């Protein structure tokens, strides 16, 4: 009669050199903010893994906290341990996390091909990390297409969010959602960026994009300002009118009209995946020929 499993357990930082639990190599698997991932190995299961640097200070303490919060979340990289040690006499935080090898989401699209239907199921298990953020009342405030990597290169390998470098906290019965916790506006431009991954998910380009030699409005971001952008032929010819509609929420210019995390992952093309068109989209060879 009690949630027995909701109990996890929180973050025990190992203060010895990491260089007895693992070799670490000079080579990098990529860059994020604060932190530059090395390549390392466990000495012991020879296994292969990821190791994120940051140097100790309120920001590096804030993302290991916050991400070990997230580590829960299936969608979300699974942090293996901390490290708190000295480097070169300055303290620093290590974060050694699971390994990605599918590549970012758009590279592992970039090779055929790729249909609605399937971006659908994508945009589904993004959305499953950010509901699960917002439902921890964390936000995380970069996400990318480069901050998405596949576990494996295998047909049924996870789709998985990288990076709490930006991610940030967001703090009877009939009460309002305001007085419990006012609460900012944060956790919005995850629904934005859902927009933008959603809208090159399926022609393959950016809504905002840019170009100076027109008419109204030509900064790159006077375009996001405004809300300018729209879905031209024949990238998007054939593409669920629900769809655009859905994507004209998320990418709304004013916060406090675009879709929560919740009405995202119940409204209908998300939530029955399993029951949209398998119809075909440009972006495989639309993503393949720009690049
Ligand atoms: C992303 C970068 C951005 N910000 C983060 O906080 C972050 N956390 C991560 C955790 C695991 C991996 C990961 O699995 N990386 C891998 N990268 C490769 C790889 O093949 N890299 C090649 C890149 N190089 C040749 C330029 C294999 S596994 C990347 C991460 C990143």
């Amino acid at each position: 009669q009690f949630p027995q499993f909701h109990v996890k357990s929180g973050l025990q930082i190992k203060k010895n050199a990491i260089i007895d639990d693992y070799k670490v190599t000079s080579q990098v698997l990529g860059l994020g903010i604060n932190g530059k991932v090395l390549q390392i190995f466990n000495k012991r299961t020879q296994e292969k893994f990821a190791l994120k640097m940051l140097q100790d200070c309120p920001k590096a303490r804030r993302e290991v906290e916050l991400h070990w919060r997230a580590s829960q979340c299936p969608h979300i990289v699974r942090i293996v341990d901390v490290y708190e040690n000295l480097y070169a006499g300055r303290k620093c935080l290590l974060i050694v996390m699971e390994c990605l090898d599918g590549g970012e989401l758009f590279s592992r699209i970039q090779d055929r091909a790729f249909t609605e239907r399937e971006a659908s199921e994508i945009m589904k298990s993004i959305g499953e990390a950010i509901q699960y953020l917002h439902s921890i009342n964390i936000a995380h405030r970069d996400v990318k297409p480069e901050n998405l990597l596949y576990t494996s290169k295998r047909p049924n390998a996870i789709l998985k969010l990288t990076d709490f470098g930006f991610a940030k906290e967001t703090t009877p019965y009939y009460v309002a959602p305001e007085v419990l916790g006012p609460e900012k506006y944060d956790k919005s431009c995850d629904m934005w960026s859902l927009g933008v991954i959603m809208y090159i998910l399926l022609c393959g380009y950016p809504p905002f994009y840019s170009n100076h030699g027109l008419a109204i409005s030509p900064g790159m971001k006077t375009r996001i300002r405004m809300g300018q952008y729209e879905f031209p032929n024949p990238e998007w010819s054939e593409v669920s009118e629900e769809v655009k509609m859905l994507i004209r929420n998320l990418l709304k210019t004013e916060p406090t009209q675009r879709m929560t995390i919740t009405e995202f992952m119940n409204h209908p093309w998300i939530m029955q995946s399993t029951k949209v068109p398998q119809t075909p989209l440009h972006t495989s060879r639309v993503l393949k020929e720009d690049k």
